[PDB]
């Protein structure tokens, strides 16, 4: 049998897919699309995720009197991003200054089922007996951007376990050619509970630099031995 | 093989794996979150619907500068919740008092594919040919709260087949550590369609205590046998 | 084993399912609902989008005072249609006249997994090595209407692989007993990229009747080899 | 000079015109419409919340290819509503049982400025100095309904002093015919606030029948003397 | 005294203030932008849809970290539109093509109140004793465009009164600097009723060119006489 | 004759009422509500954007089974803000320490009409012919913060011209008792355009710390001589 998982750099580089499984293709990680202001999100852990090329407008969209515009209005791309800075002047990018932000990705076949495990505390979860460890990474749920539209991920899939946290973990694109990074790009993380903290008062908390991954649920991607 | 299922009690006791599947954990029926304003749901058939531990504020925010926060706003988590009544107050529960309202959850490997079939009459479903019944119930499609926000279920998945009926199946709860139903939570059920009114005019009708099943499709849980 | 996918006809007939999977049953190509504003789809790949039977109103709603109404707000159903044209009046279709619109599907029984592969170009894509052909379509990847609500296909999914590409394929229909198409029902699909243009500006472009193919990524649904 | 302001009575007969005042026109509480999803309202102070006519679809939609569609969509209007009580099957109201459900209003020539003042308390405020009464009221901020959409009013308005106190102070009609109260369809009022109370955690409160004035501030509604 | 109100061309030339009133500037006709999807509409009776200066960027955003960006996201802006009828190409228009699109108006000063009021008929309605004539028109409610975002007139304002029916009244402009008409740019009207179906089910109806107003309320502009 | 506006001192002192208008009373700076995710504003300018006394939550909602109620759910209030920095740990405010991040205002009583002239440019406007001025400002036309939501304020308004421009103009607050600023609170100014520049593709621009005021516009606050 065959099932197909796909696995994120977060680099410029394409990712090695885990041992036990087969590439199958290469690509660039795509989040999700706004089409007319409404988000639709490819789940990280499947191939709708990793498209093999790149664009800040890979959709187009058609009316109902056979006229379709492609970047021909006011809509978006966003994919996952790679360690690379904003620049100083914090101007959007253009043309070939994108790539060194975009993500690569790769899609594998695995021989049996591939599933998340998330924790919620700072120790990674181990894996059902019976399954094998993948990966290892930080519980991501979902995002928003643009008019605080977005998606998310299912936390049984391999998708809502990113590899490397970052608190700005993908970029805006536009059909006009540009992305950037926006003040209201934010990102949500499946967060830690103490078992005596379940029922009372959650304790909030604002996090910086260096303590960030103290109340981020940790995980891991499993696969069925078989 | 394995396939991971969720089976959601709607009690405050985990439900009992179905027969020929095997227990790997228990939790807290999950529905949905809420995060700067936008709803994000886990699949009530998959293990994302069942976290080990509750909390109303189950995830936490970053921004691109590397602040998070953590139950520090206005966001919300949303649960299946059980047959407690609401105080007579109706005043939100807060601590201690919020656990009788929590619904548990198992999830279950299955040796094979595990699916819901809908009827759209009041009778249940048969299973497909060569698939084995795992439980029976009432087609639950989506839900709305706080903003008209919400998400759903996959008919095709064991989520959309909740084994109990009710009126207000999941709780509201809150950032600040308050849980409570609200004028505004909706359930929507597939409905029943008798075949000589596919193509009429829907007879519309206001259904009462007593009466609320009588347009309520049923389903099944359905495993393929090997 | 056993893994059961949909297949629609976007015809008044079902689909025959393709070879090497068996029928498990027919039925209406359900796209998405809205209720209470709010968009809920089946991907159409999925058991989901295929219910037994049709009506303009598939779904009630229920209140947390056990009062449920049927057909008796303003909510609205979505299906895949037909190439039957609007009558010349423009006016909402009602009982028997709206059935030569809706699309009709099949529920297919597959020995193993089944996929959607894109080409992002106007190249149809080829199955992974160990994959067959099932069915060759055009890169469907989501669709707003009423207040610009909508729902999308997972790209992975057979479901993202529509068979015949349509400007319009989708209806809009009410609780109310009506269908309609509407100026803002709106389709997406994936686009075709080149290699050399993937970090360039996107050439706009407004595509007219004859021309609108020349843009939309073409895909494949691939069955498993076992 | 004239200065027109609106009075609605919240009941089937039309309100008399204040003191000082001379009527223009008598006609129907129009609260907001909703088109498309999106709410426009109609301040309550002005002329445009009075409609000489009463319909459950006073709008029509035109699109840009010369094509208007009259009550042919899932379209509403809202109306602010008299003391008649919903019927025991709560089932929406058709034809000419929606007659006892709608506020009647009169727009009245004031030969001066017509402003509202809010206490924030339980206690009607006093009108400025120089400016004579015309009513008292309770202070009406927003609403919402379907979809979560509404309106508002601005509290310099008489439109934000509503003269009788009412949980449920409009009902919902629809472009079908039908009108009736929701589940969903809330009213929000200026609240009260003590002093030494300004700057602490608001004191949460749940209020029943008897009691629910007790957080709601007051106004008066005031015309300049001349 | 002085109050101070718009009048729109609806042509590139701007239009002559009403007799007894004067004129203070020419502009050009704002409807309304939408930044960061959030639409916000300027009154058309008043001097915030007369803008001195076009921009298909009429605005700039600022973030809480003291940056401010400038046409370099994906926000709009929304005009009044001329006759001028698009290209047969249907492209968006760029640059100086963009002239021939954009309305003109007037802020002139009255020296008293200037109101509008509506007939819900095919007839012009009188103004109110005591009050003059300025111009005719047809009753405009609400639009809506991306996203369905928009915004509306106030009926008590000349800005509900436009002087001459479009089904297309405005044109969508955009931060990268093109503009178009988009199949989901909707206008809205308020609609005829006759007396004796105020409360019968509304008689649904499409009307094609040639017949669009005969469900179109009317208007006149009125000003105090002093 | 009498005209009610309001001033805002953006700071914790109270405004002093313009030359040639007398106070009525002095508040605190209301800028917009959210209620059940939908933001209503007070328009700046106007009486409703000053409320005698402060509060996190300044309303209450109340649903169709006559229970209210208060700072019970997740809603917002919004106001002007002050000088005063966020602490260094950037958590939210609470108590007596919101106090100093509240802006005061005064509401007063011209003898005419009060209007907002806005230039376009880096040059204040002058007042029509026959208006004298109040006070000048920045060009401040809306906002968007939780979810988006927001509301803006009428160019023909006072409320569009602030008088110190600042980046964050507004602070967030909570019914649970809480203040602070958020990544996606944002503001948004009337631009500037160069006459050669109105048809032309903007010149996107970015603005750091220093330059933010280049790409404003200016604005004057102009009352009629009688
Ligand atoms: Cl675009
Ligand atoms: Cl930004
Ligand atoms: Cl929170
Ligand atoms: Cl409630
Ligand atoms: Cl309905
Ligand atoms: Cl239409
Ligand atoms: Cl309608
Ligand atoms: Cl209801
Ligand atoms: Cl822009
Ligand atoms: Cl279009
Ligand atoms: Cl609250
Ligand atoms: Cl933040």
């Amino acid at each position: 049998h065959g099932f197909l998982i796909t696995r994120h750099s977060q680099t410029t580089d394409a990712p090695q897919c885990p041992q036990g499984t087969l590439q199958v293709y290469e690509g660039f990680s795509l989040l999700y699309v706004q089409g007319n202001k409404r988000a639709h999100g490819q789940d990280l852990g499947t191939a709708g995720s990793c498209l093999r090329r790149f664009s800040t407008m890979p959709f187009m969209f058609c009316n109902i009197n056979n006229v379709c515009n492609f970047a021909s209005r006011n809509d978006y791309s966003y994919w996952l991003s790679t360690p690379e800075p904003m620049p100083m002047s914090m101007q959007p990018l253009k043309g070939q200054s994108i790539q060194p932000f975009i993500s690569r990705c790769a899609v594998c076949e695995a021989p049996a089922v591939v599933i998340a495990v998330h924790s919620q505390t700072i120790q990674i979860p181990h894996c059902p007996q019976g399954w094998d460890s993948l990966w290892i990474g930080y519980s991501f749920m979902m995002h928003t951007s643009a008019g605080a539209e977005g998606s998310g991920q299912a936390l049984a899939s391999p998708g809502s376990c990113l590899e490397e946290f970052r608190s700005a973990p993908f970029i805006e694109c536009h059909g006009r050619g540009t992305c950037n990074y926006y003040a209201n790009s934010y990102s949500f993380w499946l967060a830690t509970v103490d078992v005596s903290d379940m029922f009372s008062k959650p304790q909030s908390e604002t996090l910086k630099a260096g303590d960030l991954r103290t109340r981020i649920s940790r995980c891991q991607v499993c696969m069925k031995r078989t």
